[PDB]
């Protein structure tokens, strides 16, 4: 069964109009995947410590103290958006289409091929003389029960390659071990010492050691063979590609005019104050929009650079995501910072180790937060407050500047009511797993889509063990062949998504390319270089507007 | 317990967060307990006489 | 002996939920590796002009993305079952009993 | 919550500790405006306790 | 046939419920298998005689002399419980069942790789080259009909490694020829000489040459070849997987009390002896629980270190195991000595041959016996026995001290019942075939279940014989080509165990894990180390308790 | 279901003693005395995510 294909490499994209505008896209795609041996046969318990950075004082947020398992598995994680789509067709579904939703996926890994690597002399020198083993294999499971850790590879940007020509890795599967950390709080050179910063022990209660071979149905799979998965439906919510505007301000019919403009310079007039109808919930005999009755609130008033703290150290509690405001509160409405490799983004220029950055500003404008501006007044409503009669973000909470109530406040409530996060289109997350919890959150941030039933199961790899003529159980050397493959994966990711409508009178904003410049849009972004080296941004992905209410 | 008289603000100004309403308690707390100010016309209840 | 009622204190054992307050802290607005003594609240410094009174006391991070267990029953003296509350918006469970 | 990190240099006896990609050219996602990436500052799913 | 797998990784472990608590256990084990050459492609009667040991006076217990056949075949042993289960597993059925037995077996040799080395040239240093040999062959076979002396690798610690993501390899099959061996009694000083120490030569009538090739049926498999056994069925009795505890003096009704204590702190008493209802079988006309008659004999005293002999040498008689008492009496109640690898349990991290070491203490409470309480009184019974009325462990027999009644008593017989012993976990043997002779043993020691009919049949295998362009059959000079090869081996075994009901007021004695300390059961000794260690010692396998009349 | 290497967390009895799982608090007292303290009720852990 050597020498004959076993698959077929697809990486297109189709789409099929139903009626009503409703549309089922198929996304296929397929990778050259390159593995190689496993560091060590075996699974490692390892912790670690950055004292170094943790043992100065005030740095307690860059503490990154954990302890993990390592196993000698690997695993294929194509979870994110730019692995199936073409930059134009993000562009074309977001400019097009209303809503979208995920429906099946599909997987195969096929064409296998090993190969060993041994020396020689040519000259005096060591060169590498390339082999095929054709009876060694390839090892595959599927934990479709989700029995093992869920790692997204997009947490670490090492999902696959967001380039069809180009081949990849696989990312290698560690999952987090039990073990409690306790870390002191310090600042900026507070005489003194730092107290505690200790690494516990495992405890007997929250052991848990999960092995590949012990859980997984193994499948083995030399040259000649092939492999698939079935057929996995996602049982999720639907995404809207549309943003929104409207801001507590403009819900609602707006005031009554009593005079109107002469001059495209004028503007209008409303009945006075005093002598307005309406509603409120303030004591006073007037009424204004500002202090006016509104159905909700749209938005809310988030903590900021909340760091909590719990058995295994302390961390920045997340923050759902939300427009920026006029005041660039970027931190303050949880825009997120993205740090990318070249082979998912990154121009294939730059140099050296050097990430690149990228940060998203949500759109959902008619929620954002200008701290700056926000404020309480106290308790029977006076006209113009007086200065005590005031709380502001310049006065100080505790005893230090710097600090005001922005920093401790939490607006959310029954009342409370938003957008959800938009899908950032090359490095983004698609999919994820729900907690299991007995009480479950709204959303996750990382990702538009959570399965409401089990999730996908993670697909992991590794090679077969390939020894010599000389093994011993008990030697510490496992003197093996050295050896490496390859094999391609391919997918078919299933989407449904519905036309939009045109409504409005004035045209509308769409994403579009543009001559060579400045302006984000430099279509040359998107193309190839003398030699070929490219770049992958992100794109809007909300372009067109919403009303809200 | 609810935070009162916060105004917050976004991008077409600020304005005062909505309240749940609730009984104001025997410490008359209306402002703090969100109850509604009507003012109105004749044609929706307003004495005709005033 | 006598009246002396037997006591005992339950523990939660929903390790990945607990709360450490004395290492909470607050930092300040954009972000400052080694934080200023002026750009960072603590679990030191006093709320309103009393010590022993700290954010922690009247800080409530509850939102859209928290998440968590379920309290547990407690075996020999604890409740069962429960009614819920004739209240158009209920509340997303009772501490007092596990089935409600 | 999520995969830990990738080390860069693994223990070779039972005592040793591991270490990771330097945080300035660490590959990841959080919400503050720094140029480095951290266990503790890293982007996580949601929110577990309060 | 070659470039396709022929076979499945699976090492998981199912459970199924049936009703009534029934419990089917299906455990799946597969494992990569290492073969080499065979040292010598001939049949070898080797004699074995260490003088060097038994011509010391007072050594005999040192010996170790004996005759053994040496075949070039190797041999796949999984009887051994490490090889299907994982600790946990053990722990859940102890914790669960109260009783378990063996149902089928199913094994399939598959994957099979062969290959050769040669050396070249790198920079004046000779290394190694590895190739795929695909014409040749491996050899296996089944002595179904038990043909072929029986040979436990569990003896040896021998059987397949009790870790899955790591390869083993054969036991190599050598059995036991006939020649008479004769050797004399001395000690620590002795004057004179060790009389005799000799090593006969085959006799005529008890001389039995075995081979592989005249008995079995061989199968050839070359790399596209695979083989199956067909399903073996045992016909086993059940092993009860919880422990006793009432000894013969808590059989029966514990006497009427005539005072009831008033104060947790008081005790309670019976009427008096010399009026108390009851029988015993002696002539007083008194009666206490220590002479009162009860149902039968819980246990029974074992003659200890009884070295027993024979015409091939001396040996200690095998003592049936049973509970130390307070004594610690250990030996004397035939607790069991494990000696093992690193492959079986043994911490990897240790250093040197030095095998790790446990001792099995049982846990039949009821049927322990503490020596140096044990003693005889004289025919018509006495109240308080004279001198020299009463034989205890203090006065010699024969007439060396340090040598009591003990040594030499037997009190087995037809009112003497017991607990069967409990099956050990990670290197304990499972099953075992019985000896061929009219009279049989109530059971074995080594083992927990003995096969009622025919046993497995132990599975043989072997390379092909590899020969070079140079041959001679009258040469003494075997030149052939280096070759090794590898394999998976699968096995499927099954067993039905019941669920343990609930009768106890009190909570009860339960195996658990327990935080890192010193405790037999910190959940560290069952973790990996940084480096990936692993280490396996034993479990109780009998933590709940029973009643027993 | 079991599925993890390492043995497990359990509820178990213990030899007299101070632990908290002294066998005797859940047994009579010469004179009757019952008591009848609260157990862990979650012995067992899970995978959150």
């Amino acid at each position: 069964g050597v020498g004959v294909s076993t698959g077929s490499y697809d990486n297109q994209t189709h789409y099929r109009f139903l009626g009503d505008g409703w549309v089922e896209i198929t996304a296929l795609a397929t990778r050259l995947v390159h593995l190689n041996m496993p560091k060590s046969e075996n699974y490692c318990r390892i912790r670690v410590h950055n004292t170094t950075d943790t043992s100065v004082k005030g740095n307690m947020a860059k503490d990154d103290a954990h302890e993990q398992i390592w196993t000698p598995w690997s695993l294929v994680d194509a979870n994110a958006w730019g692995v199936w789509l073409q930059p134009s067709d993000w562009q074309y579904i977001c400019n097009t289409m209303s809503q979208l939703n995920l429906v099946s996926l599909d997987q195969e890994i096929f064409n296998v091929v090993l190969k060993t690597v041994t020396e020689q002399d040519l000259g005096g020198q060591a060169i590498k003389i390339y082999n095929n083993d054709l009876t060694a294999c390839m090892m595959v499971a599927v934990d479709s029960n989700n029995i093992l850790p869920y790692t997204p590879a997009a947490n670490s940007m090492e999902t696959l390659g967001f380039y069809p020509w180009k081949p990849t890795i696989a990312s290698p599967y560690r999952y987090y071990f039990c073990v409690d950390r306790d870390l002191s709080v310090t600042y900026e050179n507070q005489e003194g010492t730092v107290e505690h910063n200790v690494m516990g022990t495992p405890k007997g209660m929250n052991s848990q050691f999960f092995t590949i071979e012990n859980t997984q149905q193994i499948t083995l799979l030399r040259t000649g063979d092939e492999f698939a998965t079935g057929t996995y439906y996602f049982d999720t919510n639907p995404v809207k590609l549309t943003h929104t505007w409207q801001t507590n301000r403009q819900l609602g019919q707006p005031p009554l005019l009593s005079t109107f403009p002469e001059a495209d310079t004028d503007a209008g007039t409303l009945t006075a104050q005093g002598s307005r109808h309406g509603t409120t919930q303030m004591g006073v005999n007037w009424v204004s929009e500002a202090i006016r009755t509104r159905p909700a609130q749209v938005g809310f008033c988030q903590p900021h650079n909340d760091f909590e703290a719990s058995r295994a150290g302390p961390f920045a509690a997340p923050k759902v995501p939300a427009d920026i405001t006029q005041g660039v509160d970027k931190e303050a409405n949880g825009s997120v910072r993205y740090s990318y490799g070249k082979q998912h983004g990154e121009n294939w220029a730059s140099h050296g180790p050097a990430p690149e950055r990228y940060t998203w500003d949500e759109t959902s404008f008619g929620s954002g937060r200008d701290t700056k501006d926000g404020f309480i007044q106290s308790a029977p409503l006076v006209v113009p407050p007086p200065l005590n009669g005031i709380l502001t973000n310049a006065n100080p909470i505790g005893t230090k500047n710097d600090i005001h109530f922005s920093n401790v406040f939490n607006s959310y409530g029954p009342l409370t009511a938003f957008s959800h996060p938009s899908p950032v289109y090359p490095q983004g997350q698609i999919w994820d797993k729900e907690l299991d919890l007995e009480h479950k959150p709204r959303l996750h941030i990382t990702a538009p889509f959570v399965c409401k039933n089990n999730a996908p199961g993670q697909m992991l790899v590794r090679l077969g063990p390939n020894l010599t003529d000389q093994y011993d159980p008990n030697g510490a050397t496992l003197s093996r062949i050295v050896t490496y493959g390859t094999f391609f994966w391919k997918g078919k990711l299933t989407m449904r998504a519905k036309l939009r409508a045109n409504t409005t009178w004035n045209p509308v904003y769409q994403v579009s390319a543009e001559d060579n410049g400045n302006s984000y849009m430099s279509v040359t972004k998107w193309l190839p270089t003398a030699t070929g080296n490219m770049q992958s941004v992100p794109l809007i992905t909300r372009p067109v507007a919403r009303n809200t209410y």
